[PDB]
This record gives structure tokens, sequence and C-alpha cells, in this order.
């Protein structure tokens, strides 16, 4: 349910995770892709 995880861009409405790293959670692919501008330089380590 949309309680266990919280979109780093929105809130508990989170439902979808980043493929690549499982350290952060989003709500939709839109937030995933929009965060990509910062996330692309971070995504890869994953700790
Ligand atoms: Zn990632
Ligand atoms: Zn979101």
């Amino acid at each position: 349910g949309a309680m266990e995880q919280s979109c780093v861009n929105c809130g508990r409405e989170a439902m979808s995770e980043c493929t690549g790293c499982h350290k952060v959670n989003y709500c939709s692919t839109f937030c995933q892709r929009k965060d990509w501008k910062d996330h692309q330089h971070i995504c890869g380590q994953s700790a």
C-alpha cells in the first residue's frame, strides 16, 4: 500500500521504485525521471 514507502518528491503515495538502485522510492515514473537530473550522478553506488 501507499504507506510503507514515501515518494522522495511527493509523499507516502509512493508506489514505484528506481530500477538501478533500491535505496530511494518514488510514486511514479515521472518523479523517477525528474529526479534523474540529480539522481543520475548518485544512482550507481547505492548505499
Ligand atoms: Zn536509482
Ligand atoms: Zn512522486
